[PDB]
């Protein structure tokens, strides 16, 4: 019955490479949340369970949508897609949340335990403190409520489908592009002196991993609002080896889709490992993740692809001299 | 008899502990008002009718909320909860009255003695009160009182953490910086700073004094502290060490807390400032390959050592 | 007809302690103010009428608010006090105020002439009004107030209503004693005016408010001018000991329903109103330290069958113990 | 149709004192508005004629506004007041100002004849003339709009006059140009202002084009003000002296005891705002107690006007 | 039908003077717009035909707006006028960039070809950018200066009679740009001063780019209309010469109470003088007259004089009565 | 099957002239949108390809559109028009730009596999980036980024449509790039450095744009994380320019001499006059708009004239370009 963190975190290493901070935290999430869809309750009463809910600082390319996906993809439960954003004014919050968890009760099909398992994956979070409008953003007390308690009721068309958000998991996600300058400012870096040089520190994941609620309160976020989702998770930075796996391991490996794009014109397109290691060299110079990966990958076979239709060439091999250097297409060979 | 203001200090010290200057406050006020209803709203001879309300002033993450609502636990009375940033939005001001006091009596089972004992909890006054808001009269005419049981006996809670409290009192006490010749021996941080705040500090808040004139009682919560969170871990019944070692007994293993480690972690979510909230945080921060791989581990006694606590996120030791 | 002026400051005298300018320039002005109400319009030949317009000056806590509320309440005639800062948005301030005009409306019961013998009190113009050259705009629609708004949209006639606005004027003690000192550093016999703030407070010109930032396009229309007076200490037990529902009489009746007698003494009342004097609080913050003294009292008071609870100076300025039980 | 200039001013001249120059050109320029909206906006061709906009210049206190009323009260004619120093923002404040136009349908009735002849006053003009100016670019729009058929007046005291007649004769500093050249100066020069120092005040001069006609008040003076305190229907003296009278006591208003106020009113700097008050400061004594007091008469002496501070001098 | 610009800019003549070479650009638009709907492309197959929207530039004051409305009577047309002051903002007040075409359509009675033949008219538009100052109006008005045909964003605005007018004080500062940063002289030495009048009719976009623009925002008005100076001859032609005649129309006005204001073309040549110190435009023309006749129509209940002579003493002065004939 | 890049290429440069580049990347992003949808899916268990939709960066005057117009005239698509700036505003109007989905959907006639090939051209991206509620405080730019991520099968009104089958035209105006994205080498700029003015710049950078100056013009590099292709001008030319008024049915030159030739009137045009014509627009710097500003100066009077000139045609010589200063020659 329910699903263990380590199965959880293995099959989505099928689906999403690296990141395994993250991946431990969602199979612990979710984990949680299972057994307390499956338990009474995972603590005895006049006890309220913290409800397992995970904020995530996500930087681009980096897999954040095909998690969450994946996710419903994986355990096959309901899902919930939207962004923060896009409930920030007021005059409307309190409608639109019950067509997210119709979306969920139709992802359940208005099953009360399978919408309980369901998953509500909000993106774009960093964007909605914009500032640090009292008719303005008015979502961090509406949504926390409405994750404290909307069982049978309108939220703190459809008035009664919904359905337990102490037992959904809610993921949400953000870029949060001070990373580098609120944590490392908290050890005095952007100072003209020099702190203390134990602020080197020499692992870089301690410059990601030690973010605390003051770095979203100096974006602008209010920590109460963070409090309800206790759940940091961060993601591992981008590094070559991860881009050339996940060009090259997962269920939407877009090398495999690129050659099974050529592959339907019968051509055939070979590569060179060491081309694609220089190429996700030039990726993490684009700080683009794997979205400027196929950039970078596009950016070579344009004209070839272009000129597929007519050529009569046998094979196309993406090579260092014609990817990584060179203004000719890939290698034309039999 | 009507519930003593010191029984009521007493069990909700046992859900917060510390915090008795909010709590001795809020029990007083309850039990007059509780002991007003139970005379009968209040007596002639010209003893003016009391509101009896509280602001609850203090940092984040002090469960102030969850305080209140231990306390409507404990007494069983009716319990109402909005925001009054809806209310600041016109036309609904009176709709989420009205949402509150359908709450309150129907959680009353309809009996004017137990809605006129009712507890209502307003939060994030913060969130609009500045200092116009569309509140300081709209809801006024509310608390002096209105049929839509009437409000001008209901007692009235509008707890939030406002940040007014590390502007305004630093700002008398705060300044008093120097201390070349020792004349402001008040110049302590917290401490003596929360116990000065007298309700013009609330004016500069952002409220109007007649709102004040709504709320008797201005308590503020005392300074959270690592002493009393280590005892809020464990104490409680709905303590965090608790339940977190019950999600992993249920995954068939114990969990121990060393009391140092604790002290650590209760120091840690001080110096990082979230509050209770942020405890079942960091016990996460530690626990997350622990809960990981403990359906697939055979220890049987999970100690956090005071190292690990030191580290934030270092696994203990394994036995077996 | 209309209530005499010796007849309102001695009526009001019941209400509020001192503040004689106050109450003989709000007795002058309720007095032409009824006397243009009633008397058809002062001159047959249609002449500018009396405007009897209140600009007020009074420090913190003052029982300004109480004088507008007891003089309305002692003629029979509405009130409807209003913060400035809370009605101040925008431009778009008719609105705001305007409810204002319909809490002085549902307090007149909709009646026109006890609408105009009602008075609108407008409350701190000097925290708003500053001089920032380190807002006129709503200053000229609060002018129309005095100008005259008709029932068309920024009703019943407000020039034909009575005004009161209140502030508290602190810099005005130095620009009076730029007139009384001639300037702020000061040296041989300038003590001849530069000697108290009542020196000061009693000379006080309205242009320095002028000076002081205000517009005076708009204090064109404020004739009557009601300066308070320095309260103190002794009016501080005053304002516990004379009025009919004071705070200590109040408290005593809080705990008279536990039957407990809360005895107060006047030496500590003495030494409370020395300490809010000396913490600043006006006559607001005494309640609060009252309630700082008898919190205990209260929180042992379900279990405490104590004869009289006495409050004795001791227990009011150290708080260290509750108020002396008699047992 | 409507009266003629000279008996409008003729009327005008109960409620304001004095004024008259500004006077004759509102009055001029009202005439022909009227005339133009009522005798069909000229018959040849069809072709327009002038809006006579008029843009005032004159002090603090000096009755603008109380001639703003006394026109609308005199021609049947509905009007709009108005000021722009917290209009003085881009964009959306020009809706405001149109919202402005809207208390001029409010005051018309909703009629199309009544709008066409409504009159708008603008004060404080001078607070935008630093140059966001959305109040010059709004009179530009609403000229041609049947909005060019309404007549606007605009009034400001323009402290930068001073910088500009002493310009205005010997302009540079060589010997040339000297102590002999351009005759006229610097007080004639506020009657002559011409457009192009209204360019050198700080104002646009397409805005400037929307004022055809340009008019001054009288700078306010001590017999100004001892006449507006005495002779028109808004003087002081009678409403102070009949409040008075309504008690059965009689206040003797000297004519030098109010020449001391009006001097008193005058070293203040604020006008007649300041008199209301100042005649109080003075009657507060003799309001107090009135009804007690079986004076036959009470008299406002010099010493009284001197001091301001004890009862004015009794007969018994 | 299409009406020839010659007789378009001769009509046009007779309510504004000077101006010739925009009359003439605009009434080749008015020739060109109405070749381009009445056959609605002249193209083979109708293929896209150039818009040419004009863009009109020189001094304030100068009738351009009275121009646009002589165009909508001589032509009977559609007319709208959008001003570019007043949409800066977006969602305060910048959403009516398609109600300026909903006006023009609510007054061409929802017509399609007769509001093809419709006017818009633009203002204020070189005192709102300077390249965000007020530089949003050009993407605001950009989506419609693109013109829809008939598909809703429906009239073709580069059908439509298309003029974007302002003032453009700033090009003697671009003059001193290419002129003036040969600057000390030492070596060419200021040799492009020999002309001064050449200054507004050297206009090139790039000086609308340091003006506030868009090279699109340029490039969808390619016509460049170029006004020309008022000289004292032209208002003098303004004063006395068209319908809309300055002394017709205080003649008229004091011939309504009987009175002739006669003027001496010496007198007329004096205010049109004092006019070009003033530089307030043909509409300050009568912002002196008024100086004048101030006296006049106050004292006619008093006088009974049937005329009345202004000399250059009444109109280079100013200062006295005008000379009565009992 | 569905249409090769190539031909659609060729076809789209009979009418829009320069650009080739851009061109060859939009006909491949054309082949793989409409591919995707033939051959429905490449890969096992039907897993589809990335969203593959194209940004288009570099100067005004590139005539797009004549490309909007004329793709839709080649591939016989839906089509449908976009612009970031009209529903900028936030609250109830930036997720309007469904309603230029819905506006493809009519361009389908409702079809979901017409609308599925439907294209949505997008313009002035550029002026909404901004690196108060001031950056990203339009709603538009976070709409785009959630129907570029991919709205498959739901309403965030029918059914709305996958996204990684729709193409994007993701167009701006792009002016304010050049000297930024210079100064990533040209940072070299009071101070000298590694060689200083070594660099034959221009085209080698504009062509090598980095996301990040996109970040540097004001972008989010998330957002340009769902436009990968990211497509480059050919900048103005002035052999492009004559060409623009010689080659495609547009023709100004033709625009022009259909025009005259109602009234009698041949204009006629030396190429060596286009040349000149060509070389002022390029300093005009709006592509071929402000040629159509030269040549009406050129001819003003001389459209003025024309209902009255009887002369038969008029000629254009170098003296007319360069100069402006007389009538075209008369032949009678």
């Amino acid at each position: 019955e329910v699903p263990k963190p380590q199965e959880i975190r293995h099959i989505l290493s099928d689906y999403v490479i690296g990141q395994e901070r993250a991946k431990k935290a969602l199979a612990v999430a979710v984990y949680n949340h299972y057994k307390r869809i499956n338990s009474n309750e995972t603590k005895e009463d006049e006890v309220e369970l913290s409800k397992s809910n995970i904020c995530l600082i996500g930087p681009t390319g980096s897999g954040k949508t095909l998690l969450a996906q994946t996710l419903a993809r994986i355990l096959n439960v309901p899902f919930a897609i939207a962004d923060a954003t896009s409930l920030t004014e007021a005059g409307y919050v309190g409608e639109d949340v019950e067509n997210i968890l119709l979306k969920l009760i139709q992802s359940a099909d208005y099953d009360v335990e399978k919408a309980e398992k369901g998953i509500i994956y909000i993106d774009q979070i960093d964007k909605v403190a914009r500032k640090s409008d009292v008719s303005g953003e008015g979502v961090q007390q509406a949504l926390l409520k409405i994750l404290e308690g909307t069982v049978a009721s309108v939220p703190p068309h459809q008035e009664l489908i919904q359905i337990d958000t102490g037992n959904i998991l809610f993921i949400v996600g953000g870029a949060f592009d001070g990373i580098e300058q609120i944590v490392k400012n908290r050890m005095g870096e952007k100072v003209i002196g020099f702190g203390t040089d134990n602020a080197k520190l020499k692992d870089d994941e301690t410059y990601l991993s030690r973010v605390v609620p003051e770095d979203l309160l100096k974006f602008g976020l209010i920590p109460e609002f963070i409090g309800r989702l206790p759940v940091i998770a961060t993601l591992e930075q981008l590094d070559e080896a991860a881009l050339v796996s996940i060009l090259t391991e997962p269920k939407n490996a877009l090398v495999k889709q690129y050659k099974r794009m050529l592959e339907l014109d019968d051509v055939e397109l070979e590569f060179e490992p060491t081309a694609l290691i220089e190429i996700a060299k030039e990726a993490i110079e684009r700080k683009t993740g794997a979205r400027g990966l196929r950039s970078i990958i596009e950016q070579i076979m344009l004209e070839v692809m272009f000129e597929i239709p007519s050529r009569d060439d046998i094979t196309k091999c993406i090579i260092t001299e014609k990817a990584a250097r060179g203004e000719e297409e890939p290698q034309l060979q039999l």
